């Protein structure tokens, strides 16, 4: 879940996995959480 | 937890409120839920 790949990319840096390695992967989780913050705020706005 | 935001979106259509906002959502969902699993599997393959 989206929890778990977040976990997944700590780990990886916890690894040793250097930023220009996860820059991409870590630039999509970022992206994928904020049009989720998106989401429930467009509901909460709907519900308003 | 995606299948909670997707109740909201039908609890809300159920409701009455926009359904082309809610249409738009929901494609929105849809699209989201595509790359979190192309994002997950990117992570698998790197076996941590």
């Amino acid at each position: 879940g989206l929890c778990a790949l977040r976990s997944e990319l700590q780990a990886l840096r916890r690894e040793g996995f250097s930023p220009e390695e996860l820059a991409a992967l870590e630039s999509e989780l970022q992206a994928l959480e904020r049009e989720l913050a998106a989401l429930r705020s467009e509901l909460q706005a709907l519900r308003g």
